[PDB]
Formats: structure tokens, C-alpha cells, sequence
């Protein structure tokens, strides 16, 4: 045989079989295979990787080398011809709040992160990849097609660095290249606590014995906590306004400041940890700092699991929810809890749910000041609009009262992401998330659309007429055939997102299958699943059943009017109630009696 386990990186398996709490790394969840679901290991392969050279080089790397007899089209040309639209009118989701989009990004960041390889440390190809657009090693530039307006204003290419891969990065490995998942595959609030012991300790307040997370000591939100600043340079949150000089936040996850509403959600979860820890200290004054942090951490993880599986997944998967995620039947230690490489592209359906603007709303849910509504691109790596523009509350009102973008076959990704994305160290609001997604599919050796259709037991269209029937769209099928030539070559991100949405859902059949299977595994394969008998007492579970995003807002802001169903499209004041009428989390079942 060949390498049965290339695990030279992170070989430390020191598991306490008795511990009632998760590790920060995800190790020790599975007793028989303790690294399963742990951070800093390979993404799972549900199907074999598909590279140009069978091992590592992406389809599209070598100009002459076809996929199935056809050249793969430029990611940016696919973005321009299929993904782009001008008219934002009529694009909003009449039955999903903006919080529906934002929760999807939060869950995705809990589950997976494939960071760009670190060969840019005091390196030219950091700026040389950008400067000279020369493909090589980890530089895999997104080249502009001839008619691209960006060819006129931005040079020959958008820089793009190949994702990190296991059995270290600069040299070869054991058959095909496997990209890393840098976070824990468990739905475990790793995005609040970190997936690495160093970060996890840095985020804690070890000054007091109260099991608190560290909070900003330079700025307060009407006496409510902010995340600490990340005091490291260069900072993209500083770069986007050098007058305000407000740094990025430091959170459990590297990406927390990518946009202002992610930073907002991260702020609510930090507040909630410190709140739970304070309540537990009252009930159990005998509890030390560690105990308080672990018990609060375990409650926040449960909160995230319930909102996700009870409130969010049903209104993503629609009719397909029951097919893929049956009612829970307990922990199955034969289930692979690892996030799959393909899932990390399937969950990018959220890119098509991001609308072009973000609003700040006042306490009457009316525009907050003269520039209440802002273009999303001005809010990438933007903490100063929080610190110096009325805190998170007006943004949280926006999350409740404003709508997600609806996916549309003729209006896929707003230009705010498709033409104006800002990437750290790159200096301009000029990148294309759609093109990045297609290039990344190829970077990760993704099987094409029809391989995934076959994996999901769905038809594999071979012709224009077959693709028209699957997509229920003749113009969309024609553009995809003109670019790809055969449906076998369609990159999974665009092919899954092109399918019309399932009844009561927000993704098509192929994505429902891939997402559904992944979520089934992360629940069934988790020893610490909130509803796994023994994790919580039956009384704790009866209290946990009452959590809501609504209560989270009431407890962790100066917002007093909230909807009951925060992911539905809700209009003020008709759909809003006082916080008074909203179920609280009763922590009394956490009262710990030895005497
Ligand atoms: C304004 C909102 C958002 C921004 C600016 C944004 C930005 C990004 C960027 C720059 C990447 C990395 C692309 C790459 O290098 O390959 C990314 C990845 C991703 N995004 Fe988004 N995104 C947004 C919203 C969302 C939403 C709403 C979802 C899900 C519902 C989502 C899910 C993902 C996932 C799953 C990944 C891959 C994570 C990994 O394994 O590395 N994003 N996003
Ligand atoms: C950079 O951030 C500064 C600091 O907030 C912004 O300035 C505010 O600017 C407007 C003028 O357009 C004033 O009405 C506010 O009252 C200002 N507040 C303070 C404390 O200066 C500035 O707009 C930002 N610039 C950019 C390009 O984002
Ligand atoms: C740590 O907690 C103490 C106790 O409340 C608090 O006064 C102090 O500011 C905190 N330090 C940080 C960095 O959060
Ligand atoms: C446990 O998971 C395995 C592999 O996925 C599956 O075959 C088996 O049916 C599962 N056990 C139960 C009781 O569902
Ligand atoms: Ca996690
Ligand atoms: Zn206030």
C-alpha cells in the first residue's frame, strides 16, 4: 500500500477520555480515531481529486492541456458572462432577513478555512504575483479576458495564491494534493474560541478568575463590550481608512473583520460568552475560571448547533431537509465528521445571498443619520464604522429589518463582491469573489458538475438540451455550453448555484444533497453534539430548547424590539415584539450542588 496516514504535522494526540469538554483543536472527539474532525488536517475527499497532472496542477494551469478535450474557460470570463448583473432592483429575498445570509457565513467560518499557503513571508511573489502576473508555484493568477473593463484600469490579472496543503507546503507529498482545514469540523463555536491553543489562550481574560473572554480596553459600545483589536501590522482595517486608524478585531477566527456584519455577529457571540460566564458565577460562586469558561463555551456551542439545525438548515434545504438530515438518533462513531473539500465550495451558495448595501437603522427602525445605507464594498475590513459610527446596534437592526439577496439565474453575485472585493495586502477594491471561487474550485482539484450530479444520484446532462432541462433555463445553459463546451467541465461552484432552488429552500438539488450529507455527518459524527445523551442533563436540554437569535439580541445589545422568527423577512413594527415576551435561557439547571 501507500501512506495510510501522512500526519507528521500536529502528531500530539494527548486525550483525556473522561473530560466533559471539547478540546480547542477538535482532537479526541472520536475515541477510535482521535484526529477525526481536528483542525490543521486535510479536508476529506468524498471523491478523488481531479488535477491536470493527476497530482497537484489545477485544470487551466497548462494552456495546451484540456479537460475532456476542451480548454477550461477563464474564471473571470465565466464571472463576467454569467455571474454579473447591473440592476439591483427586484433582487431581494421577500422571505429571508439579512440575518439569514449572515448566519450562513458564521456557520461556514465555524466549519472550514483553507488559508492561502505561507510562501509570501519576506517574498517577491507576494507583490510579484500581483505586479507581473507570472504563474508559478503558489502564484495562480486570475487572468482577465480581452474585453474585460478591468484590463483597462487594473493591469493583466487579479493575484491569486494556491491554498495550503498537508505534509508541508513547498515540497511534494503522497499522491494527490490535499488542502488543509485550519478550523474544527465540529459545529463548536471555534470561530469565537479559536481552533489553536495559542490563539484560544490570547482571547481569554486570565487576569480575573471569571472565565471571561478579553474585551476591547480602548473603546466601548455605550458601555457594552467590543472584541479586542488585533495589534499586528499591516492591518487591512487600518489601510481602508488611515485617518480613523481603527484596527481589525481579534476573534476565534482570522476572518472576523472581512465585513462589518460578520464583525457584528462575532461581537454578539463574545458578549454572550461573557454574559453566560457571569450568570454561572452567580449560580456557582465555587466554580473557578476554567470551569466557568468551559461551561459558557459548551453552552455557546449548543446555541450555535440549535439555531443552525433547528432554524437555519430547514429554510436552506426545504423539502430536502428530511431526506438528508433525519431526526437525531444519537452519536454514531462510525460517521466521518470531517468537512469535505467539496462542502467548502457548496456552502459558497451564500455569495449569491449578499445584497449590494448595508443599513444602520435607529430605535424606530428608521434610517440612522444622513448616510444610513452604505455600499457593501465600503464595509470590507471596516471596524471604524462600528467604533466611530454608533456601535453594532444600528447594524443589528439592519440584520433584522433588511432582506437577504435572492439567488437569481440572471443576477447571481452583486458587483460589490464581483468587481469591488478588497483583499488584504492588495490595496484596491477591485477583486472578484466569483472568479476567486472558480479559480479555487480548480486549485482544490474539484471534480466537475456531472461527477457531483452522479455522486448525488442525479442526471448527468451531456448536451445543450439536457442542460437546459436541468437548469430550466435555455439562455443560462447556452452561456455555460459556450464557455465550458461540455457540462462535465462546469466548475461545481457555478454548476450547483445555477440549479433552480428546491421547494421551501434556497439551494438546488445538487447543493441540497452535498450540504445535507455534510450537516448529517457533522451532527451524527459529533461525540459532544448538544442532544447526545450525557453531554447535557435532560433539564439543561429542556432550557437549551428555548434559545433564539431574538433572545441573543435582547441579552447582548440595547435593542428592545425583535421578531420571533429572525431569519424570516420581518417588517417593523408589525413583526416585532418587546424582548419581555421572548423566552430566556434558564440557567438554573446548571446550579451545581455538592452540599
Ligand atoms: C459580504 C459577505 C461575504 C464576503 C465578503 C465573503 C468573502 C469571502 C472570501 C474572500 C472568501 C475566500 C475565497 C477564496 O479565497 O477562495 C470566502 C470564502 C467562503 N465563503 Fe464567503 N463571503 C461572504 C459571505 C458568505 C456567506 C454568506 C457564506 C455562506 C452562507 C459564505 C461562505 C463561504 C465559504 C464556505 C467559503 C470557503 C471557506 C474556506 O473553507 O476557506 N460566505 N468568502
Ligand atoms: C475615515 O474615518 C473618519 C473618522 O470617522 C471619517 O470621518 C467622519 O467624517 C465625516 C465627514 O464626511 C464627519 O461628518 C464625521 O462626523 C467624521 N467623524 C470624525 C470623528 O472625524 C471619514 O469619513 C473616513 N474616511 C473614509 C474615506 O472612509
Ligand atoms: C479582565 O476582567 C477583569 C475583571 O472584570 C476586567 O476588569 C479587565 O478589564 C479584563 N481585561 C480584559 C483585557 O478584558
Ligand atoms: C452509522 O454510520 C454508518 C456509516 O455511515 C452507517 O452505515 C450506519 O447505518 C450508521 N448507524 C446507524 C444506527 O445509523
Ligand atoms: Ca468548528
Ligand atoms: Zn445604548
Amino acid at each position: 500500500s501507500w501512506e495510510v496516514g501522512c500526519g507528521a504535522p500536529v502528531p500530539l494526540v494527548k486525550c483525556d477520555e473522561n473530560s466533559p469538554y471539547r478540546t480547542i483543536t477538535g482532537d479526541c472527539n472520536n475515541r477510535r480515531s482521535p484526529a477525526l474532525g481536528a483542525a490543521n488536517r486535510a479536508l476529506a475527499r468524498w471523491l478523488p481529486a481531479e488535477y491536470e497532472d493527476g497530482l497537484a496542477l489545477p485544470f487551466g494551469w497548462t494552456q495546451r492541456k484540456t479537460r475532456n478535450g476542451f480548454r477550461v474557460p477563464l474564471a473571470r470570463e465565466v464571472s463576467n458572462k454569467i455571474v454579473g448583473y447591473l440592476d439591483e432592483e427586484g433582487v431581494l429575498d421577500q422571505n429571508r432577513s439579512l440575518l439569514f445570509m449572515q448566519w450562513g457565513q458564521i456557520v461556514d467560518h465555524d466549519l472550514d478555512f483553507a488559508p492561502e499557503t505561507e510562501l509570501g513571508s519576506n517574498e517577491h511573489s507576494k507583490t510579484q504575483c500581483e505586479e507581473y502576473c507570472i504563474q508559478g508555484d503558489n502564484c495562480f493568477p486570475i487572468m482577465f479576458p480581452k474585453n474585460d473593463p478591468k484590463l483597462k484600469t487594473q493591469g493583466k490579472c487579479m493575484p491569486f495564491f494556491r491554498a495550503g496543503f498537508v505534509c508541508p507546503t513547498p515540497p511534494y507529498q503522497s499522491l494527490a494534493r490535499e488542502q488543509i482545514n485550519a478550523v474544527t469540523s465540529f459545529l463548536d463555536a471555534s470561530l469565537v474560541y479559536g481552533s489553536e491553543p495559542s490563539l484560544a489562550s490570547r482571547l481569554r481574560n486570565l487576569s480575573s478568575p471569571l472565565g471571561l473572554m478579553a474585551v476591547n480596553q480602548e473603546a466601548w459600545d455605550h458601555g457594552l463590550a467590543y472584541l479586542p483589536f488585533n495589534n499586528k501590522k499591516p492591518s487591512p482595517c487600518e489601510f481602508i481608512n488611515t485617518t480613523a486608524r481603527v484596527p481589525c478585531f481579534l476573534a476565534g477566527d482570522f476572518r472576523a473583520s472581512e465585513q462589518i456584519l460578520l464583525a457584528t455577529a462575532h461581537t454578539l457571540l463574545l458578549r454572550e460568552h461573557n454574559r453566560l460566564a457571569r450568570e454561572l458565577k452567580k449560580l456557582n460562586p465555587h466554580w473557578n475560571g476554567e470551569k466557568l469558561y468551559q461551561e459558557a463555551r459548551k453552552i455557546l456551542g449548543a446555541f450555535i448547533q440549535i439555531i443552525t439545525f433547528r432554524d437555519y438548515l430547514p429554510i436552506v434545504l426545504g423539502s430536502e431537509m428530511q431526506k438528508w438530515i433525519p431526526p437525531y438518533q444519537g452519536y454514531n462513531n462510525s460517521v466521518d465528521p470531517r468537512i469535505s473539500n467539496v462542502f467548502t465550495f457548496a456552502f459558497r451558495f451564500g455569495h449569491m445571498e449578499v445584497p449590494s448595501t448595508v443599513s444602520r437603522l435607529d430605535e424606530n427602525y428608521q434610517p440612522w443619520g444622513p448616510e444610513a445605507e452604505l455600499p457593501l464594498h465600503t464595509l470590507f475590513f471596516n471596524t471604524w464604522r462600528i467604533i466611530k459610527d454608533g456601535g453594532i446596534d444600528p447594524l443589528v437592526r439592519g440584520l433584522l429589518a433588511k432582506k437577504s439577496k435572492l439567488m437569481n439565474q440572471d443576477k447571481m453575485v452583486t458587483s460589490e463582491l464581483r468587481n469591488k472585493l478588497f483583499q488584504p495586502t492588495h490595496k484596491i477594491h477591485g477583486f472578484d469573489l466569483a472568479a476567486i471561487n472558480l479559480q479555487r474550485c480548480r486549485d482544490h482539484g474539484m471534480p466537475g458538475y456531472n461527477s457531483w450530479r452522479g455522486f448525488c444520484g442525479l442526471s448527468q446532462p451531456k448536451t445543450l438540451k439536457g442542460l437546459q432541462t436541468v437548469l430550466k433555463n435555455k439562455i443560462l445553459a447556452k452561456k455555460l455550453m459556450d464557455l465550458y463546451k461540455t457540462p462535465d467541465n462546469i466548475d461545481i461552484w457555478i454548476g450547483g448555484n445555477a440549479e433552480p432552488m428546491v421547494e421551501r429552500g434556497r439551494v438546488g438539488p445538487l447543493l441540497a444533497c452535498l450540504l445535507g450529507r455534510q450537516f448529517q455527518q457533522i451532527r451524527d459524527g459529533d461525540r459532544f453534539w448538544w442532544e447526545n445523551p450525557g453531554v447535557f442533563t435532560e433539564k439543561q436540554r429542556d432550557s437549551l430548547q428555548k434559545v433564539s437569535f431574538s433572545r441573543l439580541i435582547c441579552d447582548n445589545t440595547h435593542i428592545t424590539k425583535v421578531p420571533l422568527h429572525a431569519f424570516q423577512a420581518n417588517n417593523y413594527p408589525h413583526d416585532f415584539v418587546d424582548c419581555s415576551t421572548v423566552d430566556k435561557l434558564d440557567l438554573s439547571p446548571w446550579a451545581s450542588r455538592e452540599n
